[PDB]
């Protein structure tokens, strides 16, 4: 565990993280995909061996000794708001299980279902609150990765609110 488990946010490519493992915003089929998933495919392509897993689950595949946790959020284009919310909560609970099992002191994590799976809605708060519900009971240092300057500010403010 970390000495003093913390949450932090950085605005940069999650493929350049400084943590002991990474969460991929995966598709259910283990395909290279777009956005975070394509950056992860370029950096750790060996981690996509038998990475296919259903919506609301996470599957870890090693790239050398570096763990890639493939977490499959719902695509809100296909799910109802209600069923989507349930699956998004479940994906983060499975990430917390994997992070615990691996015994890492730190993890790099994107906000699941906030990009092309958002169904065209702003889901910063929804996705971040499910991340907190899952990860609050773990002792890994969590570093959240985003691209948007305004999202960096809102994520930072939400972390600071609880401290
Ligand atoms: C943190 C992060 N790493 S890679 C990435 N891409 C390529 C998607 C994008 N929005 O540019 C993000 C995000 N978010
Ligand atoms: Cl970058
Ligand atoms: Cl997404
Ligand atoms: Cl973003």
């Amino acid at each position: 565990g970390a000495m003093a488990p913390s949450y932090r946010v950085k605005r940069m490519d999650i493929a350049k993280n400084d943590e002991e493992c990474v969460v991929n915003a995966a598709n259910p089929r283990g395909l290279p995909g777009d956005g975070v998933c394509k950056a992860v495919y370029k950096k750790w392509p060996e981690s996509f061996k038998n990475s296919a897993t259903p919506v609301g689950t996470a599957k870890t595949v090693m790239c050398g000794t570096y763990p890639v946790i493939h977490a499959v959020g719902p695509n809100f284009s296909n799910y109802t708001e209600s069923e989507g919310d349930r699956e998004l909560a479940a994906a983060y609970r499975e990430v917390a299980k994997e992070v615990t099992r691996l015994g890492v002191n730190s993890v790099a994590i994107p906000l699941l279902s906030t990009g092309v799976y958002s169904g065209g809605k702003d889901r910063l708060t929804q996705s971040l609150n499910h991340l907190f519900t899952a990860m609050d009971s773990t002792d890994a240092d969590v570093v959240i990765y985003c691209r948007d300057k305004e999202w960096e500010k809102k994520i930072s403010e939400a972390i600071q609110m609880r401290t």
